[PDB]
RNA sequence: GGGAGAACAACGCG
RNA sequence: CGCGUUGUUCUCCC
């Protein structure tokens, strides 16, 4: 429905249709397209929490921006799963993503069977 | 009733009985005793608002502390009236003044006629 | 990654 | 002085 942009450099991030919610907190982003739009550097200090094990940090790929976008994690069998930081993004036109969520219907809950279809 | 202490150095500030509220926001402190417990240096940037004209900044007199306590102002005919910064103080016992206010009854509203009695 | 907490430095309105 | 906002640091829980 609505598009997210890098809060810092406003480059296209992803669509709300491509987001899923795991355990009513974490925002992950489906599709291999998205992965072209960020780069990753390894985590200084390891943390596992919830289902997740942390793998790396996400940064806007725009070299002049490198805004902190979130982390990648392994959840269940799904590795290199990008989880985005909701304060790091804004919406196309203006308002930020936090605000947007508050006034819109819930995003889709992550569905493992759907996920097993996209990443067999 | 309850005593306020310099948040930084814990030196005795004033009693809650010596505080008055002007326009449901500003906390001023009666009595010439109090004035011995802070020092002032003129205000770096003069601003009038509400009734007040700013005169100076307040600092804890303890030379090793000099915590920012608030400002002095002229209101109506009353010059060099100390207004304290509620985040700068804590309560004897520990909790801070902000917290204390939230769980206690309202402090006394400033009364100009009372004030005309103390400072004729 | 989400939820809180405290500190510092500043920006805006009165 | 109140109010609202930012950046950063430290920490807790998950
Ligand atoms: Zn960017
Ligand atoms: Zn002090």
């Amino acid at each position: 429905q609505k598009n997210l942009l890098c809060g810092k450099c406003k480059a296209y991030a992803c669509s709300t249709d491509d987001i899923r919610i795991i355990k009513d907190s974490h925002h992950i982003v489906l599709g291999e397209a998205f992965k072209e739009r960020y780069t990753t550097k390894p985590h200084k200090k390891p943390m596992q929490f919830d289902g997740f094990e942390k793998k790396s940090k996400m940064y806007c790929r725009n070299n002049n921006c490198q805004h902190d976008w979130g982390i990648t994690v392994k959840y269940l069998t799904f590795d290199n799963l990008p989880v985005i930081k909701i304060k790091s993004f804004v919406m196309e036109s203006q308002m930020d993503f936090q605000k947007w969520k508050s006034i819109n219907s819930s995003l889709k809950n992550f569905d493992v069977e759907e996920m097993s279809n996209l990443y067999p």
